């Protein structure tokens, strides 16, 4: 339907390859680099100035400054998870709230089942289908970037027409223990 087409039709598939130099000590990127999960215990790393120190993310290897992109998410049923996209000069060393007046524009869920965009105030998303995987858009010249059920296509959020300056990179974050991890598909091609 609508959502298929238009995805095929207008955005060009990202191939995200989540970068190990990037992710929080929490995290463990998996081997093909298209999966992560939360370990119990902070990884021994260098603290070099691309790693998140103490938010728990990772970034994708690739950044965009123009055109349409997205990618999708395999979310699964894990019960936490926040994704989207942030900017390039985000800061990487202590944590800052993670909203878009510092440079982050992500959707997600917590404790299970409460859907919510990461900004002030928060916008409390009803969702009473969960998905399972998320679509992430990227129109980088409008400055849109929208989330949608990526299986049946229903709109989920979208912030709407930011002025972007600084490269985007995909994001991803997960606070806590759970036995599924996060996946990006890869569509590639």
């Amino acid at each position: 339907g609508a959502y298929n087409e238009w995805k095929k039709a207008l955005f060009k598939p990202a191939d995200v390859i989540l970068d190990p130099k990037t992710a929080n000590p929490i995290l463990l990127v998996s081997e093909d680099q298209r999966s992560v999960q939360r370990a119990k215990e902070p990884q021994d790393l260098p603290d070099n100035p691309e790693r998140f120190n103490a938010h728990y993310c990772v970034l994708g290897c690739e950044s965009f400054i123009s055109g349409r992109h997205y990618w999708e998410v395999e979310v699964g049923d894990r019960k936490e998870w926040h994704i989207g996209v942030c900017s390039k000069n985000v800061q990487r060393k202590g944590a800052v709230k993670m909203t878009p007046e510092n440079g982050f524009w992500t959707m997600g869920l917590t404790d299970g089942n409460k859907y919510r965009t990461l900004t002030e105030p928060r916008t409390n998303l009803k969702l009473p289908k969960p998905p399972k995987k998320v679509g992430v858009f990227l129109d980088y010249e409008t400055g849109d970037i929208s989330f949608y059920n990526a299986v049946d296509g229903s709109h989920i959020h979208t912030f709407l027409d930011v002025s972007f300056s600084e490269a985007l990179y995909p994001v991803f974050r997960i606070l806590t223990l759970e036995p599924t991890a996060l996946t990006i598909c890869p569509a590639l091609e």
